[PDB]
């Protein structure tokens, strides 16, 4: 077992004063992973003040200087993917053939292209008149806090403070209390690369309580969540009772995939299984309604039934292991309810539907590939996300009804289209309310891409330039250099 | 006047409400105008005009949306003396500032972004040689806005230009003390060949009106302006219903800081100017004024004799430069103030009550008062008053009146009175606001974002930014090579 | 005739002092258009004098005063669209058809476009450490000089004085010796909408005098040219040689059309048409080597075939013309010994390749339309620009060979492909080494999208925010508020 | 001394087929450095054609890829920091107090800063209508090349190689033949980093033979010189004449140094003393001619005689020295010939004027640092670059004076004001016709800061964002999804 994990305060781990402490579970074992002390209200003010401090550090210092650090932290963070994958794997349930790949490698792609970026960070400056100019800042807000969610616990840690450290914020993150553990790890990281004490600090603990403290603190200027689209609104309400905080939320999605007529429909069937059953199906962007057209629809069904037999279950430390358990046993609890939804308003159970049994799996919280066709649009599996390994396929007859079928959701995250013809690639893309599409593609998300979501999907953008920029704030100056009249 | 009619889908419609509302003459205590007010019903047809309107000027040409706002700016600028006529007996603001302020700066930032429309481009990013993204800003599609009641033409000016520019419909809320200019602002719009629905105007009461507009599901971002208190329920509702963007700018405790080498008949002058404009009531007005204490007393004579020159009467009157306060209740909250700066023991300098005599006694007059002596805990310092009220701050050091001038909640504006190169840029670097003005106060180009720290603002309005912030980014990824599965 | 052209400068016309005089011809008729004053050296320097006065007065207005003058002229050019397109005709031999439907109205849209970005014209601002900043200013480049071509005389005039005085600089321009009449119109317009004296000056004259003494006047800063290859090189020699000048050049070129093998032959044979014919094909980016699968060759052969014999040659103020003659006897005499390379060396011709003759055409320098095919990459008349109509058809077997083909030319200018696959279109685009590429279409050239040539097809770009900075100069400044330590 | 050198082309040291070579001196004892060989005509094509096949290998990578090796260049940069400063002092006379703390550190903070912005560099996307957009490309020019200059070997090869490099170009850098073997060290570090070969050529050479064979060749898209007016009027010339080449040229200038009537006479002292004698008077940007005000010219001469006194010559490794000898004898005996000009011409000599004598100096190029005053606009010092050691000091009355003075040259490169005042300082250098701008301080140079002459001391800029974007070339892509309407 693990010892008990602390708070990351001001370089250091630090005992909590709460009082309090939960466990993680090993979502393939049900074991206790490790016992981890919880942030209370004093904690936070604590964690504050570093902030404060450590803040001034790290702004005070040059850009290049900010710029060099963080790539040391891009370094060790190479040199030890596939240990912060493993412990990632243990805590999440998701495969190591995913975490090593993907979880840290694109974290890190992040850090590294913010990294390259600070000494870019420029204002404006406008010409009024000859005695007259006008010239801008882009200034730290100060301290940021960062909600991170259980699905891709480092790399959310990893998006979120590498463009606030970036713009030269100290960031309290609170990971997800069902995923805490790599968080930790990046502190310490963070601190050996040079970071100053205080401008990465960690807080475990539960949303109620250690997230809410954050939210509700008068001296965090930002608050940047990932989670539910329910757990968001009222994390965005009470960020403005208290402060009036700015706010970024990436939420969830029913990210509609578009299989055209004109469609390879291995193609389409490969495109529908990376869009669903990655991760377990535990993916925000995930193409959970796939549109078919009717000519093709038997036949693609058989294609995803075919692909779906290939899914391999098993030890999530093998290299052929491709599909891990839900992140909890809870979690699996409202998979299954979702499940039960679908067969009793009608939809067609084409495959899975139960969790997995026998050894290996009892212990575990696996819940079968799982593939409803004749779906609808009024269902409760087509209208909610459901967050786990549950692909609903809709057959569909022309053009300007999948569109306006794609769009009739007040989700707005992702979307795609799958054609070979030029016009109908764009032509579609353009009409869909979503803040990331891809075409002939699903799941790329380049540091360089701005990504977040349309509608109740969510607020503000991550990654790209301008998630740079709006973890600064403007300050705008105007130099008057003629005389100035007054009409009193 | 004539009963006053909601703006929805390019006429005048009667609301559903069944209820209406006065909006009173601050200058006499007549009722103006009687006006309707939009129900949950109104809303919502506003909304499904709006959406029918923004699908058809989203398809215009970017240069076609830039021709019809630019024609909008042609009515303005020849109606600019009825609207400002107009918005004298709505506000009570003088007409020597109404006609060469409200709706020239008002129709300064709507040509500014008229001409930016076809600059609004997206982004490419190759990856590899067999795949690139690029991205669309796309308009947000139905946005409301909500007015303030002391600048209401400009207000409804500076967030409908950048929202109509990006390719949005507007609904636009007036403040229900001020409601008049923006249904004028609606009629010329349209004159102007704007699309039925992309700007519709509801007049209501911030309660009722304002909360369905934060509550409807299809509107995509709330901006407003007005007070911290009402901003926390808007934000709260917007976030608690759909999920909105929001936008806002709201008041601030701004500082003045007259450093130790300022020539100090141009001190006076720019406290004046950023105290008693609009009869106090401005958002970024430099409410604390922080003068060296070896100038203190020299400092108030220069403040008492410019004082002295101020003219209140007839709000038509060339020379005239002072008006009443808003409204009657407004007053009383000011005046509120001023008794709790008496009773703290700031040193009254001037004014202090209400004028009296004719032609005032009709009207919500608060005389210019001047508070100094004044100290860090007492509630006029602390706390913004939107009205005539200077208060006056000594200090003796440079890092001190810093660390005073940022020991606020606020953000919103500040600015250094100096003549040396070190020490201007030196001070404004460490101040905690969004507004900074060296040697002068107050003018807001249309090229200058601006905006709150702290609890004085979320967002901008002005200045290129807050075009593409009325945008949502969408990224588009081409994969041209072979898809791989690992399944 | 009209009455004798005299030159503009300082807001009025004003006779040269040169004594010269030159003839501009009707191409329809050989009329002589009328007598035109030439500008000398003495005229250049008086023209100089009067921008260098003008550019003070319209720099020192606000962003918004110049913005509301240039469109004040936008305004005037649509008013007037349908007589400065007869007069360009007049003078160029386009037909009425073009010149009223394109030549002032895409003129204007640039000169519309710049007169609103005028004010996010902006510089930067670099925070280097607490005690010291940079910030820049984009200042005029002062007086700056446009000489025209011929084929689109107000259109090029617009394109090149539009970002110039958006920029706040004042330009001198010189039209070509064949085309002078349009641009002496638009002095006048913008002094009518309000353009200050000086700002923009036009000295008609001839290349070898009245050009060259403005690429060698020493406080002339940059020259913008429109032209053929050859005489660029002459141009730019010259302004470096004598003081140093920044340099645009827009060249000609020998653009490639890529019909792909799934290409529609009717879409296909549409674009070539445009690409080739438009302006009697006096057009810098024409698609002049049309590259067709071997396979459909012929048909696409026949399908331009019966369009050629559409092609409606006739007075020039029909509604029906959509073909007009060169623009003078030399020009014609140059298309006409290219036309005879093409035979002599072994192309095939498909129709056309002589002069026009009867009444209506003895007078004009017309040239049937002309097809080659069977055509080799080493032909002259595949290699070298024509400036005719000429199109080259070219056949080919894979798409790596055409894309090696395309680009095996020191031209870069334009370049275009026609499929409707999604994947084909951009993948063959990305490796065409051309500035200006169209996918199923040609000649469409937004006031949005900057375009200049590649190789030996131009120096910098015109439209686009680019061009408009393009007509600044960086200014940076070093704020040091530190003590300045020196080391002796 | 050191072995025959040879050229750098493809990854590794070869011979050179020219059969020519020439020497390079140590400016400080006249001994000879080392034999270098001379590229020949065919030296230059092989070195183009490997270009041409490391570039594209260069441009494939990801951007990250490209980041990644530039970023292992400056750490061995970095490391060898010494060991090629010392190489420098060698090669140029630069004191080692110099060379070690300015030289290497400048140039590999430019690299530095280039690589975190590969990533960063972005094309736009225009929509024109539903049917209808444009996206742009920001396409490599492909092989570019680059002629450094005397004073600063390898800090001109690396601000002109990081740029050109990061966005995804292979140069080809051309050495001064007076300093040439910094450069070849670079070649192979750059290599060592796992710059794929050809991405960067150096080849040795003079540049009568060597560098018009660049200037010449038709398959260089780009040519960015340093170097004297003169030389650059010359190259900028033949780049036109053979293939209409982009170009950039950073030259001389005659910068002045304004000392406002309030200005404390200890800090403008400081820095005009910095202004004039780091790296011996050898800089371009130097601020050349002093002016100030008459009622302190007096006190000022006195302040400059004082610092000049405390100028340290000697031993260029010895801690303590600052002074240098010139680059080498040639120069001297220009620089001795400005001077005795300057005598002729009534110019009144402060101090210096003559060369160093006696042990340690008779051996080498040493000029004394040498200050003129009672100078006048129409003085040859004043009026020429001089690169030496030679300072003008010219009094002037009032501030419109002094600005119509300061800017009444062809040279365009700096300028600086000295002053406390708020309104002066910016007020004086918004009217200033410079690139470079100083306020209180000279000579600083950051990464951000673009950089470059106005008039005839440049064209285009050097550093900041603006410099990577100037070594791509922009293609605009028109995707037409409409139906394409032909008028034949
Ligand atoms: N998008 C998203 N949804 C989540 C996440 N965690 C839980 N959910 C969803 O929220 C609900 C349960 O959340 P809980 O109340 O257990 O935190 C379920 O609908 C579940 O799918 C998360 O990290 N992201
Ligand atoms: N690209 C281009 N070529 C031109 C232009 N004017 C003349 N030419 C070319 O120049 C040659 C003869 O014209 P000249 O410039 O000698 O009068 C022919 O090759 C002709 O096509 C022009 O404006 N653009
Ligand atoms: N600005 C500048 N002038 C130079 C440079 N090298 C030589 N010069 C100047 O050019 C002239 C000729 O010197 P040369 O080029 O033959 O060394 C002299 O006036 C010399 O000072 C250089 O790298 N930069
Ligand atoms: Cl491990
Ligand atoms: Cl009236």
């Amino acid at each position: 077992r693990m010892a008990e994990q602390q708070l990351y305060i001001h370089g250091k781990f630090v005992a909590a004063t709460s009082g309090k402490t939960f466990e993680t579970i090993n979502p393939a074992t049900g074991e206790v992973l490790a016992t981890v002390q919880a942030a209370g209200r004093e904690d936070v003010d604590r964690a504050v003040k570093s902030a404060q401090q450590g803040q001034k550090v790290w702004a005070a210092m040059s850009a290049m200087a900010r710029s060099r650090i963080l790539r040391k932290a891009v370094d060790i963070l190479r040199e030890r993917n596939d240990e912060l994958a493993r412990l990632e794997t243990l805590d999440t349930g998701k495969p190591l053939s995913e975490t090593a790949a993907v979880d840290i490698v694109t974290g890190a792609d992040v850090l590294e292209y913010y990294a390259g970026l600070i000494p870019a960070l420029e204002g404006s400056q406008i010409p009024l008149r000859d005695s007259s100019f006008v010239y801008t800042r882009r200034e730290p807000l100060g301290v940021v806090a960062g909600i991170g969610a259980w699905n891709y616990p480092i790399q959310i840690a990893l998006w979120k403070s590498a463009p606030a450290l970036a713009a030269g914020n100290a960031m309290i993150f609170k990971p997800s209390e069902v995923t805490p553990l790599t968080a930790l790890k990046l502190a310490e990281i963070y601190r050996e690369a040079g970071l100053p004490d205080g401008v990465f600090n960690v807080l475990p603990g539960i949303g109620a309580e250690t997230g809410q403290y954050l939210t509700e603190h008068p001296d965090i200027a930002k608050i940047s969540f990932t989670g539910g689209v329910a757990s968001g609104k009222k994390v965005m309400a009470n960020s403005a009772a208290s402060s009036l905080k700015e706010v970024t939320m990436e939420l969830g999605g029913k990210s509609p995939l578009i299989i055209a007529e004109d469609a390879n429909l291995d193609l389409a069937a490969d495109i529908a299984m990376m869009a669903n059953f990655y991760s377990s199906g535990q993916v925000c962007t995930n193409g959970t309604r796939v549109f078919v057209p009717a000519k093709f629809k038997a036949e693609f069904e058989h294609k995803i039934l075919e692909r779906v037999g290939r899914i391999r279950a098993g030890d999530l430390f093998a290299d052929d292991t491709n599909f891990g358990p839900l992140v909890s046993f809870p979690h699996r609890q409202n998979v299954l309810r979702y499940i039960e939804s679908g067969k009793s308003e009608g939809a067609r159970l084409l495959c899975g539907g139960d969790v997995l049994k026998g050894e290996g799996f009892d212990n575990g919280a696996w819940v079968a590939p799982t593939v409803f066709t004749d779906c609808t649009d009024d269902m409760t599996i087509v209208r909610e996300e459901i967050f786990g390994p549950v692909m609903s396929i809709l057959s569909y007859d022309d053009e300007a009804e999948v569109i306006r079928r794609a769009n009739a959701t007040e989700y707005g995250l992702a979307a795609g289209v799958v054609t070979p013809d030029l016009n109908r690639a764009h032509r579609i893309i353009h009409q869909l309310e979503a803040g990331i599409c891809w075409i002939n593609s699903w799941g790329e998300s380049p540091a360089e891409m701005p990504v977040g979501g349309y509608k109740h999907s969510g607020i503000g953008r991550e990654n790209g330039v301008m998630t740079l920029q709006s973890y600064t704030q403007v300050k705008s100056i105007q130099v008057e250099m003629g005389p100035f009249q007054s009409i009193f």
